[PDB]
Parts: C-alpha cells; sequence; structure tokens
C-alpha cells in the first residue's frame, strides 16, 4: 500500500523521492535539507543521531560517529579496500566471525546492513511526514560495480529499516531514468558521467522507443571505485597541512582533533571555490604550545585548487575512452552527456568534460537529485505513476 519511495544511498550523502503523477519530488528532511549526509552516531546518552545532527557532534564523539559505511558494506574484512580504511577511519572496524567486515560502537558488533539502516529509516519517516501515511515499500540504488553480496547486504539495510525492496537499481540507469521524463522523443544515446563522493562511474546508455514502451539499455559501463569528492578533499588537505608547517613548523597530521577540524574546512573551501575565484580558511586554535596558541588562516584559490586535484580530473577521461570504444560509438554518436554526482559542479570538471565531447552537458538536469528521482520513477513503473517503460537486458 502507500507509495514506492525511491531511495539513493549514497558513501556522502542520502536522499529520499516520490512520484506525485508524473512529477517527482525530491523531499527535505526534518532538518529542511533535500539531501541528509550518510552519518550515523551513537550518543552518550543513548540516542542514534542520523544526518546533520550527527555530523555537527562528530568532533567531540569520533570513535562513535560512523561515516563511509558503503565502503564496507557487502565486504569482507581482509578485502583491500577494508584493510586500508582499518587505519584511517576514526570508528572501530572489526571482522566477524565469518569474516565479514564489521563495525563496532562500545562493546556492540555490528554488521554494514544495521548501520546504513538508520540512514534508511531516516529516509522512510522524511516520506512518511511529507505523505500523513505509512510507507513500507521502496526501490533502493547501488553503484553499477556493486556485487551480489553488496547488493544483498544493501537489500538487508531495506528490510532492517522496515521497507520492503520492490527493487534494487543501478545509479546510471536510475539518473537515465530521471532523464528520460523530459527528454527529446525517439532514439538517444547517452552518456551519465558520475563523480560522487566515493566513486566515478561512466555509462553509455540507449533510450528508444518501440511498440509503445520506452526502453532503456546499458551499451557499456566503466569507472574508479578510487576516484571520489573525498579524494580531491584530501589534496586540499595536504595542502593546508603542509603551507601550516611551512609557515609555523608544526606537523598537524599527529592530532586527530585538528585533522578533524581540517577536513570539514577543506570540503567547504572546495565547495566554496566552485562559485568563488578565491577563499580564507581559518580555524582559530588549531594547536597550541607553551609558546602560545596557533590559528590557520590560508588563502587558497580556485587557480590552487584546479592544480592540486588537476590529475583526478584527467583520471575519469581514460574510462570515457574505454567506454565509448566498448560501446562501438564515438563521441559523435552521443546525443547528450548527463552530469551526475555534487563534485561535477566543480567548474573544471565540467569544463574537461565538454571539452572531450564537444558539446555543454544538459542544464536541466540536477546533479544531486537525478539518481533519486530515477529510484522514484522506477517505482512509479512499479505502481502505474508512471507507464510503458522497459529495462533491456
Ligand atoms: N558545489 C560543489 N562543488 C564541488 N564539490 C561538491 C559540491 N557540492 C558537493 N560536492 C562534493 O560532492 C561529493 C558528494 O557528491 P554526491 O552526494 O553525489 O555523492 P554520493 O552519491 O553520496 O557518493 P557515491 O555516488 O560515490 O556513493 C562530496 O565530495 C562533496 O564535497
Ligand atoms: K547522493
Ligand atoms: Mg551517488
Ligand atoms: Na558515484
Amino acid at each position: 500500500s502507500g507509495k514506492i519511495i525511491g531511495i539513493d544511498l549514497g558513501t556522502t550523502n542520502s536522499c529520499v523521492a516520490i512520484m506525485d503523477g508524473t512529477t517527482p519530488r525530491v523531499l527535505e528532511n526534518a532538518e529542511g535539507d533535500r539531501t541528509t549526509p550518510s552519518i550515523i552516531a551513537y550518543t552518550q546518552d543513548g540516542e542514534t543521531l542520523v544526518g546533520q545532527p550527527a555530523k555537527r557532534q562528530a568532533v567531540t564523539n569520533p570513535q562513535n560517529t560512523l561515516f563511509a559505511i558503503k565502503r564496507l558494506i557487502g565486504r569482507r574484512f581482509q578485502d583491500e579496500e577494508v584493510q586500508r580504511d582499518v587505519s584511517i577511519m576514526p570508528f572501530k572496524i572489526i571482522a566477524a566471525d565469518n569474516g565479514d567486515a564489521w563495525v563496532e560502537v562500545k562493546g556492540q558488533k555490528m554488521a554494514p546492513p544495521q548501520i546504513s539502516a538508520e540512514v534508511l529509516k531516516k529516509m522512510k519517516k522524511t516520506a512518511e511526514d511529507y505523505l500523513g501515511e505509512p510507507v513500507t515499500e521502496a526501490v533502493i540504488t547501488v553503484p553499477a560495480y556493486f556485487n551480489d553480496a553488496q547488493r544483498q547486504a544493501t537489500k538487508d539495510a531495506g528490510r532492517i529499516a522496515g521497507l520492503e525492496v520492490k527493487r534494487i537499481i543501478n545509479e546510471p540507469t536510475a539518473a537515465a531514468l530521471a532523464y528520460g521524463l523530459d527528454k527529446g522523443t525517439g532514439n538517444r544515446t547517452i552518456a551519465v558521467y558520475d563523480l560522487g563522493g566515493g566513486a566515478f562511474d561512466i555509462s553509455i546508455i540507449e533510450i528508444d522507443e518501440v511498440d509503445g514502451e520506452k526502453t532503456f539499455e546499458v551499451l557499456a559501463t566503466n569507472g574508479d571505485t578510487h576516484l571520489g569528492g573525498e579524494d580531491f578533499d584530501s589534496r586540499l588537505i595536504n595542502y593546508l597541512v603542509e603551507e601550516f608547517k611551512k609557515d609555523q613548523g608544526i606537523d598537524l597530521r599527529n592530532d586527530p582533533l585538528a585533522m578533524q577540524r581540517l577536513k570539514e574546512a577543506a570540503e567547504k573551501a572546495k565547495i566554496e571555490l566552485s562559485s568563488a575565484q578565491q577563499t580564507d580558511v581559518n580555524l582559530p586554535y588549531i594547536t597550541a604550545d607553551a609558546t602560545g596558541p596557533k590559528h590557520m588562516n590560508i588563502k587558497v584559490t580556485r587557480a590552487k585548487l584546479e592544480s592540486l586535484v588537476e590529475d583526478l580530473v584527467n583520471r575519469s577521461i581514460e574510462p570515457l575512452k574505454v567506454a565509448l570504444q566498448d560501446a562501438g560509438l564515438s563521441v559523435s554518436d552521443i546525443d547528450d552527456v548527463i552530469l551526475v554526482g555534487g563534485q561535477t559542479r566543480m567548474p573544471m570538471v565540467q569544463k574537461k568534460v565538454a571539452e572531450f565531447f564537444g558539446k555543454e552537458p544538459r542544464k536541466d538536469v540536477n546533479p544531486d537529485e537525478a539518481v533519486a528521482i530515477g529510484a522514484a520513477v522506477q517505482g512509479g513503473v512499479l505502481t502505474g505513476d508512471v507507464k510503458d517503460v522497459l529495462l533491456l537486458d
């Protein structure tokens, strides 16, 4: 009964959408925001916080504020990704008795789906508050590269949240369904360039209209699972650490609190530089010793940021070339390019993509919302708010 909600369960941010007839709507959460940080905190007084309230208390509760769980879900403890993360994450990653990668909080061992379920519960409650009725059914997205274990673990997170998971849909296909509502009629071949907080994906997708059905077919996919916005942040963090050392002679990498503050400040400055030519990073009392307190104040220009991440943006191009080769297409066979993911808002990324294809990406696809909207469209196809759509093998 009710609506089948569409959920984008992201590395960095999650969001929820519904179909109101032919019109998708992305829903704002209890904090008023159309996206929710994928952050789950277990507080000293026993509450579970999700989203911005969790983000806001991370500095004072670092061992019990969980994030980036999408990097662990469905994985084995000795997976190379997991082993890297054990060393860098401030929370405790452990081996379950069966060999899976788990987390431990205040002595309680938890599987990754038990943590991502808290985000899904917030998406469910958001939709219930908006609609005035219970929500029990959902479509949840996953990256195209996810394996069976990762897909099943995501389905399990939905069940833990009290949702019947009607379908798992791949993120590029969801973006294509969002585009396909307001697209030109007939045959179209699109390139979906998705640069999120954790991973990069390029998919070539063909849309057709035949025998009264709109068909969608993935012609090729490629990507880099170690290329995401968090890597852009890391380059800026490293610059700030190096500049502070050069100027003040102190290495902040030894101080976890300082490094947590730098991570937040670096991400804020990076986002600011998508619309400004320069910005300033100010962190009072970033460290202190017997000589006195030290305050960081560093100007970062857009040119400097571009130089720090140029090679990351360039790493996204070779997969583009291979995906076209695999699809048997040249760049002149692509009708539209769709940017998906918050990190595509960087002007340098937009310019490099346009230069590669020789045409500007579509402006009427919101890179932050397309995946959630596509999940909602799939939910409409299952009910009947949306008719005549077929996903081809
Ligand atoms: N205006 C902006 N300019 C540059 N980067 C941005 C901007 N807005 C958001 N970002 C970055 O986008 C990333 C988040 O993108 P998004 O929400 O698409 O990821 P996600 O869907 O959670 O990740 P994934 O698809 O990898 O699971 C973060 O690294 C964030 O700092
Ligand atoms: K997202
Ligand atoms: Mg995403
Ligand atoms: Na992505």
